């Protein structure tokens, strides 16, 4: 019975805001709306298939992946709230002209899930916002702070139903779209992960190329030590949908480096931060395996981060095996 | 531009047919849509969650397991098409009524992916139609065919995008459900399954339980003997999910037999053999590892089977493997 | 519970048809739906305002109107079951090429109640079958018979919900539109117009130039002999929404021949003669004052008729006023 | 591009608001959403009929009439914005709980055109809203204001499709509901009504009641003096939807005093205030005859009025008529 807009509102009335974060966050909702429509009907719009161009990460740049990084794009500079925008699929940082120009900047990825496009299966977009901290012109600098600067965070997961995550200090929400009414609904009030999960997921085609730490632990969530059953796997092959899975199923999420990605594959202002920030905010962790991915000073826009985040005891037992390893 | 309404109408006054049949089907798109809106605002209609009852598998029965169930049962006695039902959400097989009885026998799982219903996973319904054989009553017998004497087999996905497969003596098409207008529109025409793959898609979690054969394939995947890329990993947790990516970029998929699941998971009426179907109408291949799927006589409505399917070169492989270990 | 999907097909089972009767209405019904769909977001989609051209009849042609009439042409031309079509928006009889031929001549108003459209007041489609009655080629002549010809006739009614009513030698049926699940569904059966109604419906504007039994009965409406309590008037400016309104409320609907519109201002072929079937299959009365509607044999494809439709008592009433002016 | 959302977020931002107002403005869109899902799918809901009871003015109260004013009352409560609501559906004022009281009092008209439900022609719902000025406890006395203190006012009109407009100090605007996205967008900027227009709209059935100047008006419009073309007439039955044509094509509308309704049947607090203040932000006039509707100090939170409002010029003619009997 309670919407976004009203919650978003309620929660700024309560801030005492000038009324810009309110808008910045009612215009992802509405940007959030359009994808989703567009993604539940995209094959019919012939939305799938390559644009032609490819990004600073070295991905082949798809039809959606046009037109959702349009909508964002768009949706925030008329917001009047941004000042300087990053997005995985700009090779720089979208400085907003000063007549449209607000304090926060806002680093997304406006469909995560690439591979997972044209079988159908769940994409979405990610999300997170900063406040301008310089006080000379936005530039491409004011998105470098670490994650744990963060005033809001979150994510659009277009799975079997649309729903909006959305994590600030006081912690993190669930809004379910509702179609019908071009709402989201709140389903889900303050989530907090379990402490312990019982699912693992990660790409094992690497396997050929995991640190020992990764492979120790793998190791043993197919051979328990303790003899217990084992730890289920589930890889949809989108971060934003193995994500949210470990968010309410609660468990393991791992995209560590490998061979063809040394420094790990996401890309830490626009998918690695916005994640760590919803799962801590949850009460989980992420971390690179050797630091906490929050704590991160990037000094690149598109720089790439190895990833390990979900149920604090299950990422701390991995934690645990990198120690153990750094002292061998 | 082709809807499915006119793709099945016409193909079934090019086929002479009574009439009943493709009733039937336009019955299933009808259940499909029905089921599809529900799907994507679930959450609000507090549609999450146990009904408080277990299937003759064993299976926790969720409430839209419940609701699917309900909207397929009740279009396919109104089709007047149907003489037997088997659902996997139903200990014995459904005579319908004298009255409202068609010669037409179906199996189905209303709602596939239980275990990824709660966290927005992709989802589905999966169908298998038969012709009664059989001359005398109607009975749960006449669902214990073999899978290769479907007449017509498929499945809806719920996923970004809903998309209702159909497969048919003619070959494999796919449709997609366009929301606005409550149409499902023809998008991919006469598929055929890639020869060879580049992803293997299977609960590794299962690993101390595997037989000697998956075990030696899923090293070759990773550590490909031809010093090829290794396959990419990829496993929704959902059959409809992973089976339907198999079929639009090729690969394998497999659930083969385990500890808990000593003849496999899936179940052979209505997971296995609508696939199997589908992958062999598309020139791929579906296994139990042994023998052809579609080739097993049940004697269970509810009896198992394990399950290795998708690009032809892929699953021959494997099958390879296991006449290797078989001759040893 | 009762889909007009499932109704139109029963209903051919029992006829036991060929299959392209049913495919015609399955084909207006999708063209119905998508015309809907359109009208509820036209103006955001810059639908309303003129195209550049006028009809034969000298309307001024909106986008709306060439929108809606590319639809049902286009979903009649693919049916296979059309051979010659009549729209208000085409100066001449439309000949489907032999490929496409079928044996089923529709005549229709694409969007009825042009001058309503930019205020966003109800609006419609409207329809007339008729089988073909030569034996040689299908030319605009196949057109010209007379309304009680008709084997079906109706018309989709965009109002605060989408109506399509459906009328046929066994009697009328309105169906709903769901919106969420694109699907028509009976709500009401066998519709039957009540003996005589309150309400009468007329532009009064015109009032200076009608034939004196019109005359004498609005003055009959507002001041009765009988001392009764005076009609209440209606008229919403769309042909559609007065006719469903008299159908559904009972009443008088009059549109009389006038200073500009010497012949009446609708046409027959796709206004007139739909609606006079409809409103007879549902015990109600068509005249023009001097005649039967659908008694007319037409010998241009875009002739005007005076009309005088609605509920027996009331248009009787007004017949014996025309009648006693005749022997005047 | 512009919506509602951002349209009345950056009004507030521009007025400096505590923020009430634009929740105020926000919660109304949200129930107007609600409604138009209803009204569009209503007679499948079952929400056609009367609800068996009867308010003070001596209407049938129906099914959605119910709806409607429970989703209106429950979304401003939860508003946090208004102290004080009146309704055309409840007896006496609704004074909200003072944990959740706002300064803003609300006279609304959840379902306007009652008549009009159940044929599906065109319905709508309508509001004004009032700052409170006394200093003393929220009660009904706070709703008896005269129009003339109106900070907004508008309503939602569910026809061909469903358009909100709204009216403050700034203008009047309209903005469009885009059923896909569930946002309003703005369609009609600072709309002005025509000087004059040539539609006159008026239920003819009360002609042996109306005042001389009525009548002699009327006459004018049919009988012009000046032997122009007379006026077309259009009278849909639903206050909304006459008045929404009155605003975007000009001309007149009016309801003026009968015998049943001595002072007319529209209703000054939730029906003529709120169309008085709509039809003067546009440039037009509106008056009982006698004097402007918005000076009118009401004595009775449901009293009603008779109204005349439209194009100036139009306006005046009929005023100048009245006038001129009361120096007879
Ligand atoms: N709607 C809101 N929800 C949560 N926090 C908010 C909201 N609006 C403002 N805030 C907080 O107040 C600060 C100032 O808001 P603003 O003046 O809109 O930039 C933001 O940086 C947030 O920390
Ligand atoms: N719509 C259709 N699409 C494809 N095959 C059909 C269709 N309708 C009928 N058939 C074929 O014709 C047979 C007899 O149809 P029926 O008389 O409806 O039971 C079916 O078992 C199918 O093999
Ligand atoms: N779906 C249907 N509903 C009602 N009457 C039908 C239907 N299909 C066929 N008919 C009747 O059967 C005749 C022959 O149908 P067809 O062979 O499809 O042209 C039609 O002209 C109708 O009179
Ligand atoms: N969104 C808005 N659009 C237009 N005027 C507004 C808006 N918000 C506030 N105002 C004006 O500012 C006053 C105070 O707003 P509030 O503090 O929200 O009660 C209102 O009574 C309006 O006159
Ligand atoms: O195919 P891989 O290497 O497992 O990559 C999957 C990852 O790729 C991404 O699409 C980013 O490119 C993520 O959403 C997902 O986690
Ligand atoms: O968790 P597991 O053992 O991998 O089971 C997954 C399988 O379960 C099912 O939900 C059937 O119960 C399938 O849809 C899916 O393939
Ligand atoms: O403005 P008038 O003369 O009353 O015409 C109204 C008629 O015009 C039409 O739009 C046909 O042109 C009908 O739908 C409607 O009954
Ligand atoms: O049937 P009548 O007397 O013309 O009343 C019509 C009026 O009734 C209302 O429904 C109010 O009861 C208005 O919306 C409309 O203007
Ligand atoms: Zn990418
Ligand atoms: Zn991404
Ligand atoms: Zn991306
Ligand atoms: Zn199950
Ligand atoms: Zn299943
Ligand atoms: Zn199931
Ligand atoms: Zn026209
Ligand atoms: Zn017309
Ligand atoms: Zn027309
Ligand atoms: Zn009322
Ligand atoms: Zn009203
Ligand atoms: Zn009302």
């Amino acid at each position: 019975d309670v919407t976004l807009t009203r919650f978003v509102m309620e929660e700024g009335r309560k801030a005492r805001g000038t009324g810009e974060m309110t808008q910045l966050l009612n215009s992802l909702c509405t940007a959030v709306k359009a994808i989703s429509t567009a993604v539940r009907k995209a094959g019919i719009a012939h939305l799938y298939g390559i644009a032609g161009s490819t990004n600073v990460t070295g991905d082949q740049v798809k039809k959606l992946d046009v037109l959702s990084n349009d909508l964002v794009i768009n949706v925030l500079k008329s917001s009047f709230a941004t000042c300087v925008l990053v997005s995985e699929e700009d090779k720089n940082a979208i400085i907003v002209e000063p007549e449209k120009r607000g304090k926060y900047v806002v680093c997304f990825d406006p469909l995560d899930g690439s591979s997972n496009i044209d079988c159908l299966v769940s994409i979405g977009t990610i999300f997170g916002i900063y406040r301008k901290n310089s006080t000379d012109e936005p530039s491409e600098k004011d998105a470098l702070q670490p994650g744990r600067n963060l005033v809001a965070a979150g994510y659009a997961l277009y799975g079997s139903a649309t729903m909006l995550v959305l994590a600030m200090v006081n912690g993190v929400n669930c809004f379910m779209l509702d179609p019908a009414i071009g709402e989201f609904i709140l389903v889900d009030r303050d989530v907090k992960i379990k402490k312990k999960g019982s699912i693992y997921s990660i790409n094992e085609g690497y396997a050929k190329e995991f640190d020992p730490a990764i492979t120790e632990y793998i190791q043993r969530k197919k051979f328990p030590p303790d003899n217990s059953a084992p730890y289920g796997a589930r890889y949809v092959g989108s971060m934003v949908a193995d994500v949210h899975r470990t968010l309410v199923y609660g468990g393991i999420f791992m995209y560590p480096a490998n061979k063809k990605s040394p420094k790990g594959k996401l890309r830490l202002l626009y998918e690695c931060n916005p994640m760590a920030y919803v799962m801590e905010k949850a009460g989980g962790l992420a971390t690179t395996g050797k630091e906490a991915v929050l704590d991160i000073v990037p000094t690149d826009i598109h720089q790439r981060a190895p990833i390990i985040l979900g149920s604090p005891e299950d990422v701390t037992e991995l934690l645990e095996i990198y120690q153990k390893h750094a002292a061998k």
